[PDB]
């Protein structure tokens, strides 16, 4: 792909983190802890799931930024409205405002309604996330593979404002512990 011009600079917002969440000093990096994190709750937090939102709102234009996933067993990354439900069970499918990837079990689904199917040769360590606001895309692509495409929604309703979305998973394996990490441009 050629999507790298687009760069933007993702920040976590520590308002929306799930009360369990460990996001670094710059805003860059985020994991699980081990207990609740001693914050306040707020109408902002993810209650039920290890989910965090971006800072950014994109309303416009092209947009593309990169996170690495290395050594993580569980995790979903994409893109959702700002409005999304925070409390409670929900699915992550278009129709609740979110566009996103997954890795679950050792295979990789995208969350459509139902969940679909992605053939990934390569197991990624970093994935690219490029959304075209006017045309209604957002793409996911592999950079350990040379930037392979992984999955593409099209004709998205998006119907707001756009936030980065980031959920780092459980660890009831003691296997999922890693961050996720906004990578460097
Ligand atoms: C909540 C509004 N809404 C949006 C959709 N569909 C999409 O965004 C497309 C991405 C692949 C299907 C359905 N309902």
């Amino acid at each position: 792909h050629h999507h790298h011009h687009h760069m933007v600079h993702i920040t976590l917002d520590r308002n929306t983190a799930n009360s369990w969440l460990i996001i670094s000093k710059d805003r860059r990096q985020v994991r699980m802890g081990d207990t609740h994190q001693n914050v306040s709750d707020n109408k902002e937090r993810f209650s039920n799931y290890p989910m965090v939102l971006g800072a950014q709102r994109f309303s416009s234009g092209k947009m593309y930024w990169e996170v690495d996933v290395t050594q993580k067993e569980a995790w979903d990354l994409g893109v959702c409205r700002d409005s999304v439900q925070r409390k409670g069970q929900f699915s992550l499918s278009p129709e609740n405002g979110f566009w996103t990837i997954w890795l679950w079990q050792d295979s990789y689904e995208a969350g459509t309604s139902p969940q679909t199917t992605l053939h990934i040769q390569v197991p990624p360590c970093q994935i690219g996330i490029f959304v075209d606001y006017e045309a209604g895309v957002v793409s996911f692509y592999n950079i350990t593979d040379h930037g392979s495409l992984i999955y593409t929604f099209s004709e998205c309703v998006f119907a707001g404002p756009l936030r980065p979305f980031f959920n780092v998973g459980f660890n009831y394996s003691g296997g999922n512990a890693a961050p996720l990490k906004l990578c460097p441009l």
